[PDB]
């Protein structure tokens, strides 16, 4: 029961998709792939279709293609991008060389919004609430996003929000300091730091920490939150990092009420809990959702967690054809969601 495909060329890329998807219109592109908005005749929905770029180019790409397909097949949550469909024009494993992913079309990203609008407190609460509700789910599957930033948050005209796990200004601006320090044992709360940076930006209209490089970025972080205290200092194994850090002029933690002057004091309070230098002390997603700032949205019986996610594949060292074959299997075993 294979559909009928049709071929077409858009912005240099060749697109071979089933007849059900019509009016392909390019939305954008990048290193990993390109996306077209389209209309899906079978559901009456507007959808986005992503064509992966060179999915089986190297062991790295093949693994990554596998990773993305596995993740997207597992994410089933209102605030996380998931899969309506996945297909390949290939008729067998031998000719398999392209992968297309389909999801609900989301017309904008949070970057398109914060930069072309000033948001009310109510919108900040709704957007951040949704980020946290999706991160709760993601984190419950032992996944760390690691790259939250405005361009990874798809938003529609209804203000509904979904976290994009894989995309296609600077990433470092939203990155937790432990990563600017290269710590190899950072946890899920790296994502909470990013959400804090995002919330700050929606509240003020300005990037909280617009570093020019990795050093400047850490310098701007410490200027707001202060240099590490003795308890945090004790956890740094790297003699170089310690030197670097103990060798800068000491700085105190600023008063967030004075820095975020005029913002709702509940939002300020939450920010303080999110932008803690010590990751062991940052608030978690589930904790943040119960914070009083979200009383008009928080509903503990409607903040689901995820089904277990098997990430053992991540520690495997396989051949391209193996990763390719595993991916083909995932394409074939796909079951779309309900009407
Ligand atoms: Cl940057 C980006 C955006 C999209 C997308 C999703 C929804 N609406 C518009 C754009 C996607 C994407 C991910 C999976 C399937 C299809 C597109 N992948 N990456
Ligand atoms: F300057 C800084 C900035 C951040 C950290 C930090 N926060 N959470 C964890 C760490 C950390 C950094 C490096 N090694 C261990 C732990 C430590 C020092």
């Amino acid at each position: 029961e294979r559909p009928t495909f049709y071929r077409q060329e858009l912005n240099k890329t060749i697109w071979e998709v089933p007849e059900r998807y019509q009016n392909l219109s390019p939305v954008g592109s990048g290193a990993y792939g390109s996306v077209c908005a389209a209309f899906d005749t079978k559901t009456g929905l507007r959808v986005a279709v992503k064509k992966l770029s060179r999915p089986f180019q190297s062991i790295i790409h093949a693994k990554r293609t596998y990773r993305e397909l596995r993740l997207l097949k597992h994410m089933k949550h209102e605030n996380v991008i998931g899969l309506l469909d996945v297909f390949t024009p290939a008729r067998s494993l031998e000719e398999f060389n392209d992968v297309y992913l389909v999801t609900h079309l989301m017309g904008a990203d949070l970057n398109n919004i914060v930069k072309c609008q000033k948001l009310t407190d109510d919108h900040v609460q709704f957007l951040i609430y949704q980020i946290l509700r999706g991160l709760k789910y993601i984190h419950s599957a032992d996944i760390i996003h690691r790259d939250l930033k405005p361009s990874n948050l798809a938003v529609n005209e209804d203000c509904e929000l979904k976290i994009l796990d894989f995309g296609l200004v600077a990433t470092r601006w939203y990155r937790a300091p432990e990563i600017m320090l290269n710590w190899m044992h950072y946890n899920q709360t790296v994502d909470i730091w990013s959400v804090g940076c995002i919330m700050a930006e929606l509240l003020t209209g300005r990037t909280l920490f617009p570093g020019t490089d990795h050093i400047d970025q850490l310098k701007l972080i410490l200027r707001l939150v202060g240099t590490p205290g003795a308890e945090l200092l004790k956890k740094i194994s790297s003699e170089s990092a310690r030197n670097y850090i103990q060798s800068l002029t000491q700085m105190p933690k600023m008063n967030f009420a004075n820095v975020f002057i005029g913002a709702n004091p509940l939002a300020v309070d939450l920010l303080e809990k999110m932008l803690v230098l010590d990751s062991d002390k940052r608030i978690t997603a589930a904790q943040a959702l119960a914070h009083a700032y979200f009383a008009q949205y928080h509903d503990p019986d409607d903040e689901p967690v995820a089904d277990p996610y098997d990430q053992s594949f991540e520690s495997r060292d396989l051949l391209i054809d193996e990763w390719k074959s595993l991916t083909y299997d995932e394409v074939i075993s796909f079951v779309p969601p309900p009407l």
